[PDB]
């Protein structure tokens, strides 16, 4: 089966599209190589139609059949229920896409009749017919990067699809309750979005001790949405129905599964028909999840059929990394192989073929790694990084274009202990603010693929209860993380580290004499930047704030919102 079938009609925009990062002296100030900053468009969207446009075979095997098995009963532990439809509109992003029937975000989270009523039609409906495929959107996406002629230009846009906003409230209802259980339930603690980035590193570091000889590797199935199959996606709603439910539930998830997950067509923003889809769909509430499960399924049955020797997983949607024992150069070259070999009958072919990796530092999940650095009384602290290219391209856009949706509040929070948020995006950020006198103003951020919103503010009492103290005294930063922050900043025309250090000085001086919690935030998001520091005592505010489920909640990603 072909994962998409095309009319031929375009993907089109639903507002202009800017390609190219605006010349301004705020973002300017950031970075000066505006030339090497560019956001993808609709302009591309048929180059990624065609990448994601393949047939998929499929040969299952009693390993597949084995893991299924285990998995489905782990799920009839499971216990979940309905939402009410207060409790999906209140889930509802305020930005969310407006449903083409005469109301938008705002309405459903205010509980508008209009909105209300319509939704009630549409949940009526779902129980009523469980055939009927329910129409969606195909776009592409507007996201911003840093050029790699080393790596071939310019990425074209993602594509993202997805039913009108009264659906998507539905699936709310049906199924929310079960991402907040299934995932643990049967992957356990190899499920990744329930953890906050330490809980990230502790787990891998956990992993790679367990190991006599640890060898580790991430897995990169070429488009993975892609090469799910109906009957993977079928798959799933059986393992959702193997969990305790009520028959209501019951009865809207198959209806969901038939009528939207499994295909369905698919328009452009003008109405047209634009193809048809039979893969798994990027923009419904079940992309991650599904994913997870789907990868978890298939990656630990590959395993088995390998033999890869006592295998530790991390699986973060589409996105896996194995660690197990080494059973030598050559044999775990072999090993991986027949991994790969395994993953391609079960339709998740690799994009690049995984490396066996001895250094967990140089690990890769979710395009973040392990690193270390020197707290204070000297002790090694581990802690979550990256290539720092991509938020520092997206912060300059979001500079200059303001979205509702902003990637650096999220890098910030995600990545605070890291020498490049601390040195770089804090100044820069709590710059701005001031310079636009909005220091005390919530915004709403994508993390873990969700929407949260944070106000800034807050942000010492966040970074203490996510990253610990620590997180605001940390240096002596490891040899490969300095170096590869120094060629990022390099490569896109920033100032270097020691630049910033002045001018956080100078931020820090501003935050302070404004007292308040603007000048906690001085004193210490910037007490790296000082010659004499200050004795940084723990936050009484951090101790009342909770975040234990902050994560698990973001449900791996999604049209989901929360405070």
């Amino acid at each position: 089966s072909m994962s998409y079938s095309w009319t031929g009609a375009l993907i089109t925009p639903c507002s202009p599209e800017e390609e190219k990062l605006p010349i301004n002296p705020l973002s300017n100030s950031l970075l000066r190589y505006h030339n090497k900053v560019y956001c993808t468009t609709s302009k591309s969207a048929s180059q990624r139609a065609k990448k994601v446009t393949f047939d998929r075979t499929q040969v299952l095997d009693a390993h597949y059949d084995s893991v299924l098995k285990d998995i489905k009963l782990a799920a009839s532990k499971v216990s979940a229920r309905l939402l009410t439809l207060e409790e999906a509109c209140q889930l509802t992003p305020p930005h969310s896409a407006r449903s083409k029937y005469g109301f938008g975000a705002k309405e459903v989270r205010s509980l508008s009749g209009r909105a209300v009523n319509h939704i009630k039609s549409v949940w009526k409906d779902l129980l009523e017919d469980p055939q009927t495929p329910i129409p969606t959107t195909i776009m592409a996406k507007n996201e911003v990067f840093c050029v790699d002629p080393a790596k071939g230009g310019k990425k074209p846009a993602r594509l993202i699809v997805y039913p009108d906003l009264g659906v998507r409230v539905c699936e709310k209802m049906a199924l929310y309750d079960i991402t907040q259980k299934l995932p643990q339930a049967v992957m356990g603690a190899s499920y990744g979005f329930q953890y906050s980035p330490a809980q990230r590193v502790e787990y891998l570091l956990k992993a790679w001790a367990e190991k006599k000889d640890p060898m580790g590797f991430s897995y990169d199935t070429r488009c993975f949405d892609s090469t799910v199959t109906e009957r993977d996606i079928r798959t799933e709603e059986s393992i959702y129905q193997a969990c305790s439910l009520p028959e209501e539930a019951r009865t809207a998830i198959h209806s969901l599964t038939e009528r939207l997950y499994v295909g369905g067509p698919m328009f452009n923003s003008k109405g047209q028909t634009c193809g048809y889809r039979r893969c798994r769909a990027s923009g419904v509430l079940t992309t991650s999840m599904g994913n997870t499960i789907t990868c978890y399924v298939k990656a630990l049955a590959a395993c088995k059929a390998a033999g890869i020797v006592a295998p530790t997983m991390l699986v973060c949607g589409d996105d896996l990394v194995v660690i197990s024992e080494s059973q030598g150069t050559e044999e775990d070259e072999r090993n991986l192989r027949a991994f790969t070999e395994a993953m391609t009958r079960y339709s998740a072919p690799p994009g690049d073929p995984p490396r066996p990796e001895y250094d967990l530092e140089l690990i890769t999940s979710c395009s973040s790694n392990v690193s270390v650095a020197l707290g204070p009384r000297g002790r090694r602290r581990y802690y979550l990084t990256r290539d720092p290219t991509t938020p520092l391209a997206r912060a300059a856009w979001e500079t200059v274009r303001h979205s509702p949706i902003n990637s650096w509040l999220g890098n910030i929070i995600q990545y605070a202990p890291t020498i490049w948020v601390r040195m770089v995006l804090m100044t820069h950020f709590f710059s701005i603010l001031m310079v636009q006198d909005t220091l005390d103003q919530n915004l709403n951020f994508e993390m873990y693929g969700s929407v949260y919103s944070v106000n800034p503010l807050d942000l010492p009492a966040i970074i203490e209860r996510l990253h610990g103290l620590d997180a605001f005294s940390m240096h002596t930063y490891s040899h490969h993380e300095l170096t590869r922050v120094a060629s990022a900043l390099r490569k896109l025309g920033a100032p270097p580290l020691r630049v910033w250090k002045s001018r956080a000085r100078a931020v820090r001086a501003s935050l302070i004499s404004r007292g308040g919690k603007a000048a906690v935030c001085g004193r210490y998001l910037f007490n790296w930047a000082v010659k004499t520091k200050l004795k940084l005592t723990p936050l009484p505010e951090a101790r009342l704030l909770d975040l234990s489920s902050w994560f698990t909640v973001g449900a791996g990603g999604g049209d989901i919102f929360h405070s």
